[PDB]
DNA sequence: AATTGTGAGCG
DNA sequence: CGCTCACAATT
């Protein structure tokens, strides 16, 4: 399956791969609508942890 | 001060 | 190349 990285969800959502990382781990500085976009994205793309 | 991006450092 | 961790320079 399509190896959906953080970079991929991040690009689609409207955020940097760092921020989508700090949704998962080192979680900090993912603000209201940007985090809503990642919560959207997590479903709209089927993210693969580590690849 | 608030986050991104740079860097750094492990995977 | 993939992800986490903390930090400062831009803003
Ligand atoms: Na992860």
């Amino acid at each position: 399956m399509k190896p959906v990285t953080l970079y991929d969800v991040a690009e689609y959502a409207g955020v940097s791969y760092q921020t989508v990382s700090r949704v998962v781990n080192q979680a900090s500085h993912v603000s209201a609508k940007t985090r809503e976009k990642v919560e959207a994205a997590m479903a709209e793309l089927n993210y693969i942890p580590n690849r």
